[PDB]
């Protein structure tokens, strides 16, 4: 009763779920008064580093971009920041620019178009509940987003982007739909509807931007989506 | 014949050392007219890397400070760089500054007082050969000082300083003198001497500023040991 409340106890439309991830992105409550403390891929608040990305979020999610997960770019960083460093003291810490989403087939085939301009730039990966996997990784191996640099050692990559578990992933996130928000609903209702609709026609979405030094790409690769969709 | 026309017939004193490893760092001929074109650590002309660093070592060797390996700092360079690029095209690639040389005991012993200075910054390993090896390695454990972050793909670490590795490196470095420039003089000779004298009473020491970010501070420490025994 506590999810479906802040959910929204019936949506009608897209646009109901569109809102559902904005107010968990921003701090406001929805028109009930209740705020979105969760979605089914997280149970729980954000990590402070989205601060660093926070309106470009709310503005890829406002046009139906739906971010599951999400990282800043770092360039070597005090290894004893707050937001972002972690490890040994007195070392370095690095980031690529990631981002995790549910499209519309509509906007997955505008954005498969314009992945053509960032081919070697950013790393991309859409997949549907059908398969239909589509991916420029390397032979299928994994990519490295977070290292770090520590006094006296070896270096630390302790994330990672493979390809080969992202299939054993996108089982739990296409079901999550079902599972824990469709299931969540009347058998009948157009609620229930909606919510089948996007476990069965949405892509799952997964890019990386691999030039950590650099401004992060992956908005202006949103907005060249929005651009060629519009 | 030609290696000891090369590193000098006969020396004088270790001064006639010190001018034979900066005879192999500058171009320049010894007084008798013939390059140092190889020394017994190295049998090969410099890499292209040490054009960034060639002044600063000329005025460390000038010293009796007798380099035998050495790496600039890189700080994330384009991995297309004709100098320091290396591995697949569009990625990144770093260095930790490194500087591996002998020393006298004297020497050695105005590092070591100097080093209290940089301790956390610089990791230092000195030995001789009967032991008394010194480090501040952590844990006796690699440190990595190069790496390359590529599009796609893991982080590449081709290159450590491993403080175990370097007690077999030991036994190559120091019999190095007698095997291949001791037995290129006489027995007896005042030059036998001399060498049996730089086999016995140096320290190989290894250091590395871990703060690739910064400007080399390896330079700086040579020249507050130098001030400390001047
Ligand atoms: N709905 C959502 N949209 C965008 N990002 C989200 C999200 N839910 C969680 N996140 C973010 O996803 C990230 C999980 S942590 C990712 C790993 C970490 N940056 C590393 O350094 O290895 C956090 O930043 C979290 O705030
Ligand atoms: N006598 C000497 N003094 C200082 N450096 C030397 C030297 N003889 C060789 N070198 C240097 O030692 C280095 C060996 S290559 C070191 C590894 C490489 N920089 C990496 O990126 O992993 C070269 O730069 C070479 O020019």
């Amino acid at each position: 009763e506590e999810l479906l409340k802040m959910w929204g106890e019936e949506l009608t439309s897209e646009a109901s779920v569109f809102e559902v991830f904005v107010l968990y992105l921003s701090g406001e409550p929805n028109r009930n008064g209740h705020k979105v403390t969760c979605l089914p891929w997280n149970d729980e608040p954000l990590a402070a580093e989205t601060s660093l990305l926070k309106e470009e979020l709310l503005r890829v999610n406002r046009q139906g971009i739906l971010t599951i997960n999400s990282q800043p770019n770092i360039n070597g960083k005090p290894s004893s920041d707050p937001i972002v460093g972690w490890g040994p003291s007195g070392g370095y810490v690095f980031q690529k620019a990631y981002l995790e989403f549910f499209t519309s087939r509509e906007t997955a085939e505008a954005l498969l178009q314009v992945l053509k301009k960032y081919e070697l730039r950013v790393n991309y990966h859409l997949v549907n509940v059908k398969g239909e996997n589509i991916t420029n990784a390397p032979e299928l191996q994994p990519n490295a987003v977070t290292w770090g640099i520590f006094p006296g050692r070896e270096i630390i990559q302790p994330t990672v982007v493979d390809p080969v578990s992202f299939m054993f992933w996108k089982d739990e996130a296409f079901a999550l739909w079902i599972e824990q928000w469709g299931k969540l609903y009347e058998e009948e209702s157009p609620s229930r509807t909606i919510i089948q609709y996007i476990h069965d026609n949405y892509f799952l979405v997964n890019l990386v931007d691999n030039d950590f030094p650099l401004d992060n790409c992956l908005w202006q690769v949103v907005e060249d989506t929005l651009e060629l969709l519009n």
